[PDB]
């Protein structure tokens, strides 16, 4: 793969909204990235836990998938899966601020509690 991989791994994987936005244009052209060789599989969020009201998360689960998947590809996921977390924290929480008064309180609560189902392996 390219020299610059790890870094633009990196770039991808960091918690604010420019690191997520360069994701989701690649995750548009995966096809343009080829040269890096990114295990692009994701479950979405169906390996989540429930998500009564129905938030849509799936992004933010993808780019986490990406995180993990590409981590332990690399060898080097222990100390990378903070972040990884934390960024999918953020990426949910910008989907909450779409919302107000109850339901921006449901979709923070919904977020913490999938935050919370992966901070749980460590």
């Amino acid at each position: 793969a390219p020299a610059d991989k790890p870094q633009v791994l990196a770039s991808f994987t960091q918690t604010s909204a420019s690191s997520q936005n360069a994701w989701l244009a690649a995750n548009r052209n995966q096809s343009a990235w080829a040269a890096y060789e990114f295990d692009w599989s994701t479950d979405l969020c169906t390996q989540a836990p429930d998500n009564p009201f129905g938030f849509p998360f799936n992004t933010a689960c993808a780019r986490h998938d990406f995180g993990y998947r590409n981590y332990k590809a690399a060898g080097s996921f222990d100390a990378n899966k903070s972040r990884i977390d934390s960024a999918f924290y953020e990426d949910m929480k910008r989907v909450c601020t779409g919302y107000t008064g109850e339901k921006n309180t449901a979709c923070n609560s919904t977020a913490w509690t999938y935050y919370q189902a992966v901070k749980i392996f460590g």
